[PDB]
């Protein structure tokens, strides 16, 4: 009834929650602690990372592929796979909208351990999971459309053959399931409890490349799609492909005003944004941006629409609130309550879903509750555990654009203002500015309990197994072995760690010499990680233990050239060094 | 004192926190420990560009081919011995850098690699009569020349040197030959005496060599001498380096001019000047020590005046398991991290000086256990005579169970400490990435920013002049300038539209793409993305970026604007078109 929870979490004490914050352009994930909103891990995934070397040794830019050459990424939308329509603690999932690409992110090691360059396509931003029975696909956006193939003689975005595709990932093998063409484009997505439908949102139905082209239409719509009719078309073969892509492709687009089986367009208003589904299961809501409303569709009445049942595709829509200037997202509290940002007149707003749907009819009824001042421009929020159906209704971040006045000045580039709002009561109450970095937009919530991560590595993990392999074709066992292997002008250092020294502390090489440093760490207490870095080298890499890491670099400078381990592991850190010896060409 | 900033308040204090081996700088909010900024230095920041940028590159030289940096250090340069606020310096152990970061931009403007050496770990400043020099330590030995002909640490032309780098410059001014090696540094408050720890005097490459002394030393540095050799034209130069190199070793147990070796046990690590400026204080980690040396007495030991070199150690206090660093409250008391028993142990530093001449007093006055295995510590404004007594930040390498489990690899622990008291109490736990391992603090107004650029800002001053070459007005102009293979594209924003919203290229045209944000609102930063080619930069109000990128496929390419600058931001967007090679001269 009163919004009371306690904020401070004192030295000692443990947060209730992770938070799994989007890195922005930045192109990392973070974790943080809720409610302390502290930081507690970075995983890189679309970035470099100097400290553990992700970027740059060779298990990291195995899982990157040929994408390792991009230094930078622009991820907005985590998620976290479900069972049941509850989390399951496995797998969190982004996009990279700088250059087309989907992570995959083990939360037992807190690592992306895949990704993907999702073919044909540019720019992958909207993503969300399959809720029911569990995440068997990711489901992402490309955003802009290009012509088909991209080859140069066509330009044109109104030509027949340019469009853009919704995209299904399998989440458990990061490999393309499918994807579907869709007329205009795609903005964000969300799917239903049930396993038969996804929803996204369109902005760009005119298909116009300039600003005022983009908002001609007085509707947009959001796409549903019958997932079931494309797994049934792919399983029967009714499919072509791209390129040299082997991903079966579907055509959701209408011809001549005839509907495909895959898809139905409900026009939606205007230049619609977010694409929520609420926790009952019963609407996809689309943000309406540009329109001062959300729009509401029950899912329930999606079989009748592909059914041919509905005389009008806005027969879908149950709801069209009028909430405020500018809706970009909406969350939910499990109690019934819709939670939408405005990022025009900048708050909160706190709505009644199924009286929404009574004014709807015609009905006099107040749906809106409150409305709360945020701190500037809102674009995301998100409530606990709002994605399932275990949404709790406790916390609320809202993740703000203009930090303005909120923060000390740190010049002419300022953070984000992720706001933590207590929504356990009646009334919303502010009671944290978060600052962040490089514009997270969303964010996600679990429940301590939800998330269990390993405490040291185990010796067969997927993440170096290639790297294993590599090890016994020369004959080693890494758990012991400290030896120099020499191939031509390839040399393959392989050395065990245990603080304070490394296994293998000098080694001779000739000038240009390709050199690999493999270096397991066996020591067996828990936060005793080791860093190897050599020095002028551009050499890095983090070896937490029980792990194998291993980097690759070209012996390019005569001479004595010292390597250390970067991370403190011990009083006798400053000596845990070893030297490569270079001999001139 | 206030522990908690609510809503619509401010820090009152702003904190610089080194990245440690992830190679950025952070700033911190002071007492609330947020990160408010992060200032890409050694690593590529996908966010603002930084590395993918022309501005940045030309910043980092030759060096812009490295990703990564090792960043342990950060200062504030100092004028009469107080923060002025106008530079950060910072090292890089990974590829032998000192950058410099200007605190109005809060960018990094200048960096060097350090010639001849390897590992600037070390780095503080000048404080009297203003930061003149940044002092940076090269902490390993190597041969001179480095040239595959010989490796042995023990030949007479192998050794370590210590670097001065003008701080206004930014390029170096002198180095010093010594013996052993160096590790941290600090320096006085008359412009005189540096002063530097070695762990490394047995010129040893194994672990147990490198313990093998009962005592290294502290190396202090007549700075006086040094410059006086510089212009008296004394000095040798190495490789292709112009730098004036002076010999501070030891020749045949004689001393030379620029250097004198004080003994301290053993392996000694931190290397802290007092507030009050007596003091140059050693923390002796294999010993379970501190080392104070008197600043009073150094001009006699330079002079000779004294029989032996200890004589200048006027403290020895023994204070526990690995002393690591010490800091200072400005009332008198010392603060020193003890590693191996996890502590902060708080003492007098007069009371330490009493019972060095066998006057039993307990100097000890407070043991605060920490989480866990501290490293550095750091007093608000202890760098100054301004030290200020009011809060202390220890930077502890273990965070075990401290917050919620994250996978294999542990936060670090960095715990804020009230001092303004007799005792010291713990107040807040702050969870780091990537091992921070010194940070320093300055007060809200010894700090002040630009919210908005100056058009002639020497940090894209080189862009500017590229810009006249090619005829253009950069804040006006939206031309695409043709030039052979090369095209650039000049282009102003305003949110939410790009000025050139479409242009047309060949196959393989060098494209560089310079971007002037004409937004005078401040906070309506802009960016730009092109869409799978690994491009991305920042443009915030009246800057102007620029970056560079092959056009090596064909057909229709997207850029946008990835900074959130308006409602209408999502279409915030234009094309490339690239025209096949196949139609185009082969
Ligand atoms: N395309 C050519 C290189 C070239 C292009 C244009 C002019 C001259 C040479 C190959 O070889
Ligand atoms: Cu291994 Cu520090
Ligand atoms: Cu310009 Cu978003
Ligand atoms: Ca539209
Ligand atoms: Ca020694
Ligand atoms: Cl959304
Ligand atoms: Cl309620
Ligand atoms: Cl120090
Ligand atoms: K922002
Ligand atoms: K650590
Ligand atoms: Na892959």
């Amino acid at each position: 009834k009163e919004s009371k929870q306690k904020i401070h979490v004192g030295p000692g004490e443990l947060d209730d929650y992770y938070g799994f914050w989007s890195g922005g352009h930045q192109g990392e994930v973070r974790v943080l602690g809720v409610p302390s909103m502290r930081e507690l891990m970075r995983i890189p995934v679309f970035n470099v990372d100097s400290a553990t070397g992700w970027g740059l040794t060779n298990e990291s830019r195995h899982i990157m592929g040929d994408s390792a050459k991009f230094l930078n990424g622009d991820c907005h939308h985590p998620h976290i796979s479900m069972t049941d329509g509850k989390y399951d603690g496995k797998y969190l999932f982004i996009n990279d909208k700088a250059n087309s690409r989907v992570a995959r992110i083990r939360l037992d090691i807190m690592k992306c351990d895949k990704m993907i360059t999702v073919p044909n396509v540019q720019a992958i931003h909207g993503l969300r999971l399959q809720k029911v029975p569990h995440t068997k696909y990711v489901f992402a956006n490309a955003e802009f459309i290009i012509p088909h193939p991209n080859d140069g003689k066509v330009f044109d975005l109104q030509d027949e053959n340019s469009y853009t595709m919704y995209n299904a990932i399998d989440a458990e093998t990061m490999e393309m399931a499918f994807q579907v063409i869709v007329d205009g484009n795609l903005d964000n997505t969300d799917a239903d409890y049930t396993g038969r439908f996804a929803a996204a949102t369109c902005y760009n139905s005119e298909k116009a490349f300039d600003l005022g082209g983009m908002m001609r239409n007085e509707r947009d719509w959001v796409v549903v799609f019958d997932i079931h009719a494309v797994e049934a078309a792919v399983k029967a073969g009714d499919f072509i492909t791209l390129g040299d892509s082997k991903t079966p492709v579907l055509d959701g687009r209408k011809k001549d005003g005839k509907d495909s089986k895959f898809t139905r367009y409900v026009p939606v208003p205007k230049n619609p944004h977010g694409c929520n589904t609420s926790s009952d299961g019963k609407y996809f809501i689309a943000a309406g941006k540009l329109s001062p409303t959300c729009s509401m569709i029950a899912i329930d009445k999606l079989p009748d629409l592909f059914a041919g049942k509905l005389a009008d595709p806005r027969d879908v829509i149950v709801g069209e609130p009028e909430l405020g200037l500018g809706p970009l997202a909406t969350t939910f509290d499990g109690r019934g309550n819709a939670y939408t940002t405005l990022f025009i007149d900048s708050q909160v707003v706190k709505w009644n879903m199924e009286e929404a749907v009574r004014a709807y009819k015609g009905e006099k009824v107040n749906y809106i509750k409150q409305k709360l001042d945020v701190h500037y421009q809102p674009g995301h929020l998100h409530a606990s555990l709002c994605e399932t159906n275990e949404a709790d209704g406790k916390w609320l971040v809202a993740l703000s654009k203009f930090s303005k006045d909120r923060f000390l000045p740190v010049g002419p580039l300022h953070p984000e203002n992720d706001q933590l709002i207590d929504i356990s009561g009646d009334e919303m109450k502010l009671v944290h500015d978060g600052p962040t970095f490089a514009e997270p937009h969303d964010c996600i919530m679990a429940r301590r309990d939800q998330i269990k991560t390993k405490k040291i590595w185990d010796r067969n993990d997927p993440f170096f197994a290639p790297t294993v392999e590599m090890a016994k074709k020369d004959g080693i066992n890494l758990d012991t072995d400290n030896k120099v292997i020499r191939d031509g002008n390839k040399v393959r250092v392989y050395m065990t760690s245990m603080a304070p020294a490394f296994g293998v502390q000098e080694f001779t090489v000739k000038q240009g010499d390709e050199v690999t440093v493999t270096i397991t760490n066996i020591d067996q207490i828990e936060d005793v990680s080791h860093g190897f870095v050599v020095v002028n080298h551009g050499v890095s890499m983090e070896i937490s233990p029980q792990q194998t890491s291993s980097i690759t670099f070209v012996a390019d400078k005569p001479g004595l050239h010292w390597y250390y381990c970067s991370w403190f592991c011990h009083a006798l850190h400053m000596e845990m060094v070893g030297r490569m010896m270079v001999e001139p060409a």
